[PDB]
């Protein structure tokens, strides 16, 4: 789906960029932040702040590119799908943007979509 890779794109666009808790963009990011920016970025609406909200919102999502995945209930992390089993998202304090396997969090997580 084209909405779904255009947040997949300004979320990789972001890979380095700091983390900063309360970070929504454009140069420093927390996990929630960079989802949040990253729908904004493209005109898609409705994305709540918080990582626990963002797991609870839009519909259902498959884990395709521009999916939200969340880990817990309630959730605690947050990253943007690349759709290849890996995602983009903003770690933790002391590290950057970038891509990670979602199965290396090694914990419980499911999927949102808000386009």
């Amino acid at each position: 789906n084209a909405s779904g890779s255009a947040i997949l794109n300004v979320a990789k666009s972001r890979i380095g960029k700091q983390y900063m808790s309360g970070g929504t963009g454009p140069d420093l990011f927390d996990c929630s932040g960079l989802v949040l920016y990253s729908h904004n970025q493209c005109g898609v609406y409705g994305v709540p702040r918080v990582a626990k909200d963002q797991a609870r919102g839009g519909k259902a999502g498959s884990g395709a590119a521009g999916d939200v995945v969340y880990f817990g209930n309630p959730a605690h992390h947050v990253g943007i799908c690349c759709g290849d089993g890996s995602m983009v998202h903003a770690p933790r304090p002391g590290k950057t943007v970038c891509i990670l396997k979602i199965a290396y969090m090694k914990e419980s997580y499911g999927y949102r979509r808000y386009y």
